[PDB]
């Protein structure tokens, strides 16, 4: 009975600069209730996005995220060598609060 994150893609790899898209997708509408969380391996997870496209403090400008529904994207224009880690969706629009598989988020080579 609970609502599915679908979180694309899985792993990817970038060189610093490029942009970084990460999509994720409710099993139902979920409004406008979505958190973006990034991750570094050993630390405590970092709120970046909150309903869907609202920026929190402290987090570059660089980060954004758009999406209504039940499809959000997170977008990271330029990518920096801080940006390497794991990003995660967090759905809130019905409990309990469930997330996406998550993105490992890669250097090339």
């Amino acid at each position: 009975a609970d609502i599915q994150m679908t979180q694309s893609p899985s792993s990817l790899s970038a060189s610093v600069g490029d942009r970084v898209t990460i999509t994720c997708q409710a099993s139902q509408d979920i409004i406008k209730y979505l958190n973006w969380y990034q991750q570094t391996p050993g630390k405590a997870p970092k709120l970046l996005i909150y309903e869907a496209s609202n920026l929190q403090a402290g987090v570059p400008s660089r980060f954004s995220g758009s999406g209504s529904g039940t499809d959000y994207t997170f977008t990271i224009s330029s990518l920096q060598p801080e940006d390497i880690a794991t990003y995660y969706c967090q759905q809130y629009q019905s409990l309990p609060k469930t997330f996406g598989q998550g993105t490992k988020l890669q250097i090339t080579r």
